[PDB]
């Protein structure tokens, strides 16, 4: 089994918020959802931090699936993406939300820039180390310095890198890696 916590800038600047969530559509798609197979919770950051839902939420994949699909922007002026995986750590992946004891955790962080709070994501990634958190780090190159964005979201995917870390043209383009990222989680 797998718990898997979905972790999404939701900040002003990612657009337009139908791709990620046809991207959540699309990925989602590939499960089966329920308390003895995957669970699946998501996290919404930006001005604030919000659980759109917990692990533990939804029984079936036609529920994730409704539920994804209502997922809307919160807005936000920075890209705040320690506070957003270390919400995740911290709160999506504890037994009140429903993490299964001794099920392997997974995250997928989606971004599109350097963080704000980018002093304490080393110390966030070498908690989620500690904890045994699989990560899935995605890099939105352009929007409507890109080196050091690129190498701050590769530095947050798990090792191997190259099978952890995507990056794509804009937020239409993830989509296109949800087939490979669904190979991936499941190994
Ligand atoms: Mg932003």
């Amino acid at each position: 089994q797998l718990d898997i916590v979905i972790v999404l800038d939701g900040s002003n600047s990612i657009y337009p918020w139908d791709s990620v969530t046809a991207f959540l559509n699309d990925l989602l798609e590939r499960m089966d959802i329920g308390p003895k197979q995957t669970q699946v919770g998501i996290v919404q950051y930006g001005e604030n931090v919000t659980h759109e839902f917990n692990l533990n939420k939804y029984s079936s994949t036609e529920e994730v699936l409704v539920a994804a699909k209502k997922i809307v922007q919160r807005g936000g002026r920075q890209t705040m993406t320690a506070l957003g995986t270390d919400t995740a750590r911290k709160e999506a992946f504890t037994e009140a939300r429903g993490a299964r004891r001794g099920v392997k955790k997974v995250m997928v962080i989606v971004t599109d820039g350097e963080s704000h709070d980018n002093h304490r994501l080393k110390k966030v990634i070498q908690d989620c180390e500690d904890e045994n958190i699989q990560r899935f780090s995605i890099a939105i190159l352009g929007s409507y310095s890109t080196e050091k964005f690129v190498e701050e979201i590769k530095s947050i995917a798990s090792e191997p890198t190259e099978k952890h870390f995507f990056n794509v043209s804009d937020a239409l383009a993830l989509v296109t890696i949800v087939k490979t990222l669904g190979e991936r989680i499941f190994a």
